[PDB]
């Protein structure tokens, strides 16, 4: 019942609806979750429901990937921020790219740790 690891992952990597998912989007959003101190360089959010999020950790919803990953059986409405500049500290301008793809998490006592974000790098 210690959930700190899936309750930091979605600090890091959920939002439940977003609006408008441009670079004021990223650049505000980053700092809310605290993801600017030094700035991330990537950090990719997973919009929609949560539970379909928690089912990739099932076959419900979820592959076994690569080493120790899964890879989800649905598609998610995702934003990835990527850090434009030149410092690692504040203030941390972002590109926002808008995507809808299936997404790589690992998976602990049924719930989302991480989010891999390699599938995004592009
Ligand atoms: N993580
Ligand atoms: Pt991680």
């Amino acid at each position: 019942q210690d959930n700190s690891r899936y309750t930091h992952f979605l600090t890091q990597h959920y939002d439940a609806k977003p609006q408008g998912r441009d670079d004021r989007y990223c650049e505000s959003i980053m700092r809310r979750r605290g993801l600017t101190s030094p700035c991330k360089d990537i950090n990719t959010f997973i919009h929609g429901n949560k539970r379909s999020i928690k089912a990739i950790c099932e076959n419900k919803n979820g592959n076994p990937h690569r080493e120790n990953l899964r890879i989800s059986k649905s598609s998610f409405q995702v934003t990835t921020c990527k850090l434009h500049g030149g410092s690692p500290w504040p203030p941390c301008q972002y590109r926002a790219t808008a995507g809808f793809r299936n997404v790589v998490v690992a998976c602990e006592n049924g719930l989302p740790v991480h989010l891999d974000q390699s599938i995004f790098r592009r």
